[PDB]
């Protein structure tokens, strides 16, 4: 009744989901699915409540639908006199990162390098890169453009997968979840890192938290920041500490969906919530926090400072914006108004 039924994306994002399921006393509880895709299906069919979607995804939950709720918002400098929950959010930077070391690769000579995807319909790691790269090219042969890729959700035949590693065993290679060793923000950059690939499409902060000490994790122990340049639009490269100067775009937070009927009630429910397991909640660094889980991003990124009210009740196309939204349009018609469901 007064109860939310998450849904989880794969194994470990269920396991974190059973942990506060159990923490907030069956307030919240799980269902799980191997794809985004299927958990906003889950949501459809009223299987599940919510979830949090990156903005390649609010605009496939959208045309079905779905409802933005409440938004990531993480800290900042502006604003900071305003309490997190009612700050507007600021966006995050998409960003292309290579190793310094590859010198002489910028944008205009992407061509038949390796690449590395968060996943396939995703901002940052797909939508923007490509739709750029379609733009560019004058061609919707974007599979033809790198030689190989790791790109989670593409055909594991193609050489979109070619690059994915799967699981601890070699399973699941290319499945857009946290199963592949290569999906998501940290999944790409460790892409790149290892030196499968000669690009990564992440965001800024993905960078910095997975550098200098900031993760710990045996991939990244060793990881500078000096190692890494940016490449900007201009042909140029620049160091990470340029970003606001050097980026693909900027993009809208990943956000809480629900069915529009459902949604005032996963409203009420996530801001108690936060209150206990939240940054500064009652019980988060004691019994349970909702926005850690190691440097891994399950179920919500872990530099959220706080799920954030929207204002101006915006429409997912508002939410997302009409830069975003008509970037998406336009690739899409690579690959006619509906719910892909
Ligand atoms: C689960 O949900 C119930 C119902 O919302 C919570 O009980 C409320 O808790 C608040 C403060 O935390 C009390 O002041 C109210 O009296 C309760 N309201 C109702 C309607 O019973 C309960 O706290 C939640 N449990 C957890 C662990 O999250
Ligand atoms: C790129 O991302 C990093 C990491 O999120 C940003 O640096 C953080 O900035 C806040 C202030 O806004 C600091 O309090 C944090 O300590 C910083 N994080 C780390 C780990 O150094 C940086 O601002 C971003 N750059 C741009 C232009 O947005
Ligand atoms: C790729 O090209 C298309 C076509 O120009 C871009 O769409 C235009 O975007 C601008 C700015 O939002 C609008 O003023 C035009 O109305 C759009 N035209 C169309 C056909 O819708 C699209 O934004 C480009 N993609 C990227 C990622 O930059
Ligand atoms: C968080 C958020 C709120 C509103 C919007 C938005 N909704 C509609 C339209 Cl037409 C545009 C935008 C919008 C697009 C870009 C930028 S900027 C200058 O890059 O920060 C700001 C706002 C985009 N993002
Ligand atoms: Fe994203
Ligand atoms: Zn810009
Ligand atoms: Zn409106």
């Amino acid at each position: 009744y007064t109860r939310v039924v998450w849904c989880a994306v794969g194994p470990e994002e269920q396991k974190k989901c059973q942990q506060w399921s159990q923490q907030s006393g069956q307030n919240v509880t799980c269902a799980t699915a191997s794809t985004t895709d299927d958990c906003i299906v889950l949501v459809l069919k009223g299987e599940a409540d919510a979830l949090n979607l990156d903005g390649g995804y609010i605009y496939t939950a959208g045309k079905c639908g779905l409802v933005p709720v409440l938004a990531e918002n993480r800290k900042s400098s502006k604003h900071s006199s305003l309490d997190c929950v009612l700050r507007p959010t600021e966006g995050y930077l998409a960003v292309a990162v290579v190793k310094k070391a590859n010198e002489g690769l910028t944008w205009n000579s992407l061509k038949d390098k390796k690449s590395c995807h968060t996943a396939v319909d995703r901002t940052a790691g797909w939508n923007i890169p490509m739709g750029l790269i379609v733009n560019q090219t004058g061609s919707c042969a974007f599979d033809e453009f790198f030689s190989q890729s790791c790109a989670p959700g593409a055909d594991p035949k193609s050489r979109l997968c070619a690059l994915c590693a799967g699981d601890d065993q070699g399973l699941d290679k290319c499945v857009p979840n946290s199963k592949e060793k290569y999906y998501g923000y940290t999944g790409a950059f460790r892409c790149l890192a290892e030196d499968v690939g000669d690009v990564a499409f992440v965001k800024n902060d993905t960078v910095w938290e997975n550098t200098n000490g900031e993760s710990t994790a045996d991939w990244a122990k060793n990881l500078k920041r000096e190692d890494f340049r940016l490449l900007c639009l201009d042909g140029t490269r620049k160091p990470v500490t340029e970003a606001q100067s050097c980026h693909l775009a900027v993009a809208p937070n990943h956000a809480v969906v629900s069915r529009s009927d459902r949604a005032a009630h996963v409203e009420q429910v996530l801001l108690h919530q936060q209150a206990l397991f939240g940054k500064n909640g009652k019980n988060c660094p004691d019994k349970f926090c909702l926005f850690k889980s190691e440097t891994k991003n399950l179920l919500f990124n872990d530099n959220t400072e706080c799920l954030a009210k929207l204002g101006g009740r915006p429409t997912y196309e508002e939410y997302l914006g009409t830069e975003y939204v008509t970037a998406i349009a336009n690739l899409k018609k690579c690959s006619l108004e509906a719910c892909a469901f």
